[PDB]
């Protein structure tokens, strides 16, 4: 029941500061405007203590599969080769990615009806709302 206000489909409906935010992970300037555009779809689930999330957009369609505390590959929508760990804090799900003696987090926070994702590097966030589809 780890995750059980996650689970669902979930659709993007705002965003503020991401291109500064990719702009500061390193993404250029083609990928950061046709990514900037894009109005995923987020699609959580869980089966035992394996968590899937998957991003589809016009984009790029992601996906990942973890279990809570235990590191594992990631292929990012931007084409990094990140380290990244994920863990439930206090509600919160909170995703490192490690990188190139660089690191990034990503919040996924339930408040009201919505799906709110903070993305911080250094001092850069942004966030993206999301509403259920
Ligand atoms: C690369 C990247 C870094 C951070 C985030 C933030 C995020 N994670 N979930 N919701 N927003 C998304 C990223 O990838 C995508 C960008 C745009 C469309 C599809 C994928």
């Amino acid at each position: 029941h780890m995750c059980d206000a996650f689970v669902g489909t979930w659709k993007l409906v705002s965003s503020e500061n991401f291109d500064d935010y990719m702009k500061e992970v390193g993404v250029g300037f083609a990928t950061r405007k046709v990514a900037g555009m894009a109005k995923p779809n987020m699609i959580i689930s869980v089966n035992g203590d394996v968590i899937t999330i998957k991003s589809e957009s016009t984009f790029k369609n992601t996906e990942i599969s973890f279990i809570l505390g235990q590191e594992f590959d990631e292929v990012t929508a931007d084409d990094r080769k990140v380290k990244s760990t994920i863990t439930l804090d206090g509600g919160v799900l909170v995703h490192v990615q490690k990188w190139d003696g660089k690191s990034t987090t990503i919040k996924r926070k339930r408040e009201d009806d919505k799906l709110v994702v903070e993305c911080v590097m250094k001092g850069v966030t942004s966030t993206r709302v999301y509403e259920r589809a």
